[PDB]
């Protein structure tokens, strides 16, 4: 009796998905269909268990049950990807970003009142007056948002990368530079569906008529994607992990949904560098490591003396993989606001189950920005500006051969 009535256990999982999907403001539409296909998959699986282990020529009904079950097994698995990860209980339940929960704030806001004068400028106005970047000729060669890095733009970019990578290595992180493009089947298991339409550049195979074949390549939007897919069909023991990765790479993003938004300077671009945190933990250690990864990012920007605030993103705005995401918004005197510099998410076993990173039980994947070089430079520039030039943060001065100040060209 209770054996068949164990459907309470299966119905209890559908309840947790329903509560999370409602908090994501997804309307529980894809969920109601997944419940029906799951039963029909259980109906087809029970028929496929017709072992026939003992003059019946039923050997023709066996291929009919196998292929028909796979036709519904792929339809059922295609829906389990559209369902978002179950949110954690302390996630703000709201559909607008104006309800993002501010957790803590560090640093006093500077006295710069951006008005277009040399004493208070926007990041693009300072960097263009310092010969940092070239967007006129960069857009001529690569289209909108294209740019060159020049002079101390390259020097500060290299200095900030060394200080960022060294920051994680001193905390026991493992340095890693991944491939900058991935194949279709691997990228599909690491990136959301919206990433393909909005973000990922597509390099199709020759003579494929531009279609997405199995040999299609996609440039990485972050080192999170190749480092996550790096654990494909990998089993790890409790003695092997936790693993902390210090990823560094260039990032390619189409920004197709950010049309017209932030097009001056190098705040939002198609190509940028980023030093990344990626951690593989036990399910028990996931929440403890998530708070560690965000405090490491807090510590990094405290040493840059950039005021910031750490907020928790609302439920209706999260990606499908995040069970909870923390954002570090640093102070930009130009925009007179806090602007996003670091995202730190606890994805639990969303991608690891897709990638079959077994421990059925799976590992928990977490990712977090440490420093997006190009955008952090925009924040450094707006805070360390003077009417006579740019000041260099003390932590970066050793990496720049000792320079303390840069005058306007
Ligand atoms: N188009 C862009 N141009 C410049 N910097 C960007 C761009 N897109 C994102 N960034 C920077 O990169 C950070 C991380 O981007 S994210 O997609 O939000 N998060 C990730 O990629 C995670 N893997 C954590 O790093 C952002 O907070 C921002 O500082
Ligand atoms: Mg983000």
């Amino acid at each position: 009796i209770d054996i068949n009535r164990i459907r309470v256990e299966k119905g209890g999982d559908y309840q947790k998905i329903a509560e999370s999907e409602m908090a994501r403001y997804k309307g529980l539409e894809t969920l109601e269909e997944l419940v029906k296909v799951d039963q029909k998959w259980r109906e087809d699986m029970f028929k496929l268990e017709q072992s026939k282990k003992e003059s019946v020529q039923l050997k023709k009904n066996l291929p009919i049950i196998e292929k028909q079950a796979l036709e519904t097994e792929e339809v059922r698995d295609k829906l389990w990807h559209k369902i978002g990860n179950v949110l954690q209980p302390d996630v703000p339940i709201s559909n607008t970003e104006d309800d993002n929960l501010v957790l803590r704030t560090w640093g006093e806001i500077p006295d710069i009142k951006v008005d277009g004068t040399p004493g208070k400028l926007h990041h693009n106005e300072i960097m263009s007056r310092l010969g940092f970047y070239d967007s006129v000729k960069g857009a001529e060669l690569a289209g909108h948002r294209g740019y060159f890095l020049k002079d101390y733009g390259v020097i500060m970019s290299m200095a900030l990368s060394h200080y960022a990578m060294g920051f994680l290595l001193k905390k026991g992180y493992l340095a890693i530079q991944p491939p900058y493009f991935m194949k279709r089947d691997l990228m599909g298991k690491a990136a959301e569906l919206q990433d393909f339409e909005e973000t990922l550049y597509h390099i199709p195979s020759d003579n494929s008529k531009g279609e997405v074949d199995s040999n299609s390549l996609f440039l990485i939007a972050t080192s999170e994607q190749p480092i996550a897919a790096m654990h494909h069909n990998v089993t790890l023991e409790d003695k092997d992990l936790p693993i902390k990765y210090a990823g560094i790479s260039t990032c390619f993003r189409k920004e197709a949904g950010a049309h017209g938004k932030d097009t001056w300077g190098i705040f939002r671009i198609h190509q940028f560098e980023k030093v990344e945190q990626f951690c593989v933990t036990l399910p028990e250690d996931s929440q403890k490591i998530h708070e560690e990864m965000i405090s490491i990012s807090e510590e990094f920007y405290q040493s840059l003396e950039l005021p910031y605030r750490v907020i928790s993103i609302v439920s209706g705005a999260l990606n499908d993989a995040a069970s909870k995401k923390y954002d570090l918004e640093a102070w930009f005197p130009g925009y007179n606001s806090y602007r996003e510099l670091v995202s730190c998410s606890n994805c639990t076993d969303y991608q690891s189950r897709a990638l079959e990173c077994r421990l059925k039980h799976y590992c928990h994947f977490l990712n977090g920005t440490l420093c997006a070089i190009q955008r952090t430079m925009c924040c450094i520039v707006e805070n360390y500006q003077t009417p006579d030039g740019l000041r260099i943060p003390k932590v970066l001065q050793p990496y720049m051969n000792g320079v303390e100040f840069i005058p306007f060209k």
